[PDB]
């Protein structure tokens, strides 16, 4: 109790204090040393944790203490950072303080390239009632110009959005159960007590789609990563997420895409990047067949859309034919091939005539 009282009193007086040369440095060192003591309790360490993050916010420089806080406190100990603790009224405050730190003029360069911190955000994302706050923080960070978009801090954030869609996927398993539940069609619905989760997933997919537009250029490996993320979102069995993922994939491919002999100069590149997850994961599931049918339909549609504009190299058509040869027999790939070759003939007749 005395430790808590002294810490609160000194923090309050520092709040009343005005930009001392190192006084704040001394305060931070003392609070860190007091935190690293032995024994203590759960509430005590939690209160000193929030006091520590408040002090870090109040100070500007000295990133090393913040790095130690992130690493040791967030990643190592879990007996004090229960998943419910972040869900209490103080967990939201702590997360808000952390994110508001992430946008400060100081404490930004280290906070961006801070792999352990993004892993902590990954852990926080896998939570029922703390997901929407993280999603909102990511949404506002994306809306702000540049920010997260860097040479690094792309694969991790894409994985974070993928984990949001994975929460959507557990909702999709719920929806798989509810599909059979609603197949009767005899009783009053009162159904889907998960519009929060479903709409969160839809907004996540939209956020990824808009993220494909950000920064206006890239090394095309992260563009392939965006395509991969959209494909993995489309793998989701439930009809709602699958449908919105298909629609978003089609829209992103047709528009908001750069293929004017730019850094990336081959539609072959985009089709190969799209196909790699589809070919590698082919024949790995019972639903993999219908997934292949759907994604090949998407591929045919995007190929037709690209054919509509100015382009050449029907060797891309040869390559998709090779894909269909990798998907021989069954006759559904065969009938889709007949339909798409008819469509290609119609498009070529329309442009030539």
């Amino acid at each position: 109790a005395e430790l808590l009282f002294i810490i609160e009193l000194t923090i309050a007086l520092f709040l009343f204090c005005k930009e001392e040369k190192e006084l704040g440095k001394f305060i931070l060192q003392k609070v860190f040393q007091l935190s690293h003591t032995k024994g203590l309790t759960k509430r005590t360490v939690r209160r000193m944790l929030t006091y520590k993050i408040l002090l870090i916010s109040l100070c500007a420089d000295q990133t090393e203490y913040l790095s130690k806080l992130i690493n040791d406190e967030l990643l190592k100990k879990g007996d004090i950072f229960t998943q419910k603790f972040f869900a209490t009224n103080q967990g939201k405050e702590f997360l808000k303080r952390l994110f508001s730190l992430t946008e400060s003029e100081f404490y930004r360069g280290f906070l961006l390239g801070n792999e352990n911190f993004w892993k902590f955000l990954r852990k926080v994302t896998a939570m029922k009632e703390q997901s929407e706050s993280i999603f909102e923080y990511l949404n506002e960070s994306i809306k702000t110009d540049s920010n997260i978009l860097t040479n690094e801090n792309f694969m991790w954030v894409l994985g974070l959005l993928d984990e949001i869609s994975s929460m959507g996927a557990v909702g999709n398993h719920w929806e798989i159960e509810y599909k059979k539940l609603t197949e009767s069609g005899h009783k009053i619905d009162k159904e889907n007590p998960y519009k929060k989760s479903i709409e969160l997933s839809l907004k996540s997919i939209q956020l990824t789609s808009h993220l494909l537009e950000d920064n206006n250029d890239l090394r095309k490996n992260e563009i392939f990563a965006i395509i991969q993320a959209l494909a993995h979102q489309c793998i989701n069995p439930c009809k709602q997420i699958s449908e919105f993922a298909v629609v978003t994939l089609e829209q992103t491919l047709i528009n908001k895409i750069e293929i004017p002999t730019n850094e990336m100069e081959s539609v072959e590149e985009l089709i190969e990047g799209g196909l790699l997850p589809l070919l590698n994961s082919s024949e790995t599931q019972e639903d993999q067949k219908i997934l292949i049918s759907s994604i090949l339909t998407i591929i045919s549609n995007v190929y037709l859309h690209y054919l509509k504009l100015g382009k050449t190299s029907n060797e891309t058509f040869l390559k998709i034919l090779s894909i269909f040869n990798k998907f021989v027999e069954d006759s559904d790939i065969e009938k889709k091939l007949q339909q798409l070759i008819l469509d290609k003939k119609s498009i070529e007749k329309g442009n030539g005539s």
